[PDB]
């Protein structure tokens, strides 16, 4: 099938990953560390050694089922686009919001989506929109975290993924 990939930073990746996996059209969702200052960081490097990476979820979707905009709408449904370095109770640059792309043509598409989303908010949007500089997969215990630990922490109501797009 014709697949495409987009990188989404929306806070603790456990919840965001679990969320995207429930959506029909999403064939894979990998948690990792993106746009940091170092290569191959560990969870401890990011969380405690200020490498600067953002917890990100690499989303691979069926280009014939979902468009980049559909993916962005699902993103906006559960991520607060107005808070800087903070989602839920999680604070720090590793929880900053952002959309990172590998195709330069996607920049304009992402910006247009953000402009439209701004009409729903009085506070200014602070979601990042820039090229993916680097991405490194998180350790295995982090992948499918909430599936392995049903009682694990989540700042997102994963159920909301079931709502159909307007």
């Amino acid at each position: 099938m014709n697949t495409r990939t987009i990188y989404l930073a929306g806070g603790c990746f456990w919840g965001l990953e679990a969320y995207f996996q429930r959506i029909d059209g999403v064939v894979d969702a990998v948690s990792g560390y993106a746009n940091g200052n170092t290569k191959n960081p560990s969870y401890e490097d990011v969380s405690y050694r200020h490498t600067g990476h953002a917890e990100t979820v690499k989303v691979t979707y069926d280009a014939d089922k979902l468009s980049l905009d559909d993916i962005l709408q699902y993103f906006f449904r559960v991520v607060d686009p107005t808070s800087l370095n903070k989602q839920g109770n999680d604070t720090g640059t590793q929880y900053r919001s952002g959309v990172y792309y590998t195709d330069p043509a996607e920049k304009a598409v992402i910006a247009a989506a953000l402009k439209r989303e701004q009409q729903k908010y009085q506070l200014p949007l602070v979601v990042e929109n820039e090229p993916l500089k680097n991405f490194y997969d998180a350790e295995e215990y982090h992948q499918d975290y909430l599936i392995k630990n049903p009682n694990g922490y989540s700042h997102i109501d994963i159920r909301k993924a079931d709502e159909p797009l307007p």
